[PDB]
């Protein structure tokens, strides 16, 4: 209710406001190499798969 | 009730009217820039809510 105490919040307002958020971009890079090699992964169990009813791989 | 305590009370009105209130422009400016910085955060914090639901930003 007094002028000063108003300056002062947005004061600290601006001061909390800057705060440095983590980095984001590599975070979900991580994840997407992650889905990569799983994928991978899977795509060799699964050629080994196959390679058991025939006799020779795709193709 | 004399003309001299008259003249005082015009003098010390005369006085107490000059005084030097503080600037308010500025003080109006910092309530305008705090608007303007929780504006973007907030902006901020809804893209990246958005790229949860689909994986791609706006556009």
């Amino acid at each position: 209710f007094t002028l000063i105490e108003l300056l002062i919040v947005v004061a600290i307002i601006g001061i909390l406001a800057a705060i440095a958020i983590p980095q984001f971009a590599a975070y979900r890079q991580k994840a997407f190499n992650s889905a990569a090699e799983s994928d991978l992964k899977n795509t060799k169990t699964n050629l080994e798969s196959y390679y058991s009813e025939h006799q020779f791989y795709p193709n």
